């Protein structure tokens, strides 16, 4: 395990404000939310995106300012020493249409996928998450528009670490589920990468229907029992696994289920490669089960208890 983090999550929201207004609509994290999760012993930020925003035409330049964002993103990532997954988090969809349609041929998103690699080229400390959460598009042909982007962005001599999710919000506990007979396990077995460095991420709650809708867990073995299969899966396929999406309430249950999960990651690290706990950022309200932000007084969140330890076997 080499990745231990947290999704810094502001930068996707109200997504109908396109382009949206920084600061109104959405934000970028202050430089001293990463030092606070260095401090906690993370090495890494998940930061969601929205491709509209850092790409408001299909086919067209970055945008200056979205682009120097993330590069501030970047640079303040390194300043706390973490590492930044760059999480284009748009479902598979531009401007609500799925990758694949004659609207949004792959051809368009390969041509964002060109241009962040050749702005982030082989820069070890930026990864690069393909997409969040595909899930109206079949497994099979989400494998081939990754499979394309992949190529794409190694075509352009980036080195850089890149995390493939499945279809079917790509959950971890869903990879033998099935649409029109096609699931993730068959479809993203046959996933390829030129130069050979990637991981398959996936996402897992648990509450009862995986969703991570409500703060409880089903039971102290849930986390482990949902990702016990995938596991196996990555094994056998000589794959490994990046749980970028996770989070549990301030719950008994719960904390013997994350504890229990994180520790199961450790012991099958021969595939299990990191993860990123759902979510941290300035903006969560209060009510919110899975916030691990710190409060007004700068204290700790419940949850980071576990989770900080956890980082530190990692990280340290």
């Amino acid at each position: 395990l080499k990745y231990a983090g947290v999704n810094l999550s502001g930068a996707e929201i109200k997504s109908s404000q396109k382009p949206g207004v920084l600061n109104i609509d959405y934000r970028y994290p202050a430089a001293d939310e990463y030092a606070y999760f260095a401090g906690k012993h993370m090495n890494t930020v998940r930061l969601p995106i929205l491709w509209e925003r850092l790409q408001p035409r299909a086919g067209g330049e970055l945008d200056p300012a979205q682009l120097a964002l993330i590069r501030q993103a970047v640079a303040n990532a390194k300043a706390a020493k973490m590492y930044v997954i760059v999480d284009v988090h748009n479902y598979a969809k531009y401007y609500g249409h799925t990758i694949g349609s004659t609207k949004v041929p792959i051809s368009t998103f390969n041509d964002l996928w060109r241009r962040l690699a050749i702005a982030f080229k082989s820069d070890n400390a930026v990864i690069f998450g393909l997409m969040n959460e595909p899930y109206d598009i079949d497994p099979q042909a989400w494998a081939t528009a990754a499979q394309a982007s992949i190529d794409t962005i190694r075509k352009t001599g980036a080195t850089n670490l890149i995390l493939v999710p499945g279809a079917l919000w790509t959950g971890a506990h869903s990879w033998y589920s099935t649409v029109a007979g096609q699931s993730n396990a068959v479809a993203m077995a046959s996933i390829r990468d030129p130069l050979n460095r990637y991981a398959i991420e996936a996402h897992q709650y648990l509450d009862a229907d995986s969703s991570g809708t409500s703060g409880g867990c089903v039971s102290a073995t849930v986390g482990v029992e949902r990702l016990r299969s995938f596991t196996e899966w990555l094994r056998l396929n000589k794959k490994r696994g990046f749980l970028a999406e996770f989070g549990t309430g301030n719950t008994v249950t719960c904390n013997l289920a994350l504890n229990g999960m994180l520790g199961y990651m450790e012991s099958n690290s021969d595939v299990w490669m990191g993860w990123s706990w759902w979510a941290a950022g300035a903006w969560w309200s209060g009510a919110y089960p899975f916030n691990v932000q710190p409060d007004a007084q700068g204290r700790d969140k419940p949850q980071m208890s576990i989770l900080s330890p956890r980082a530190r076997r990692i990280t340290d």
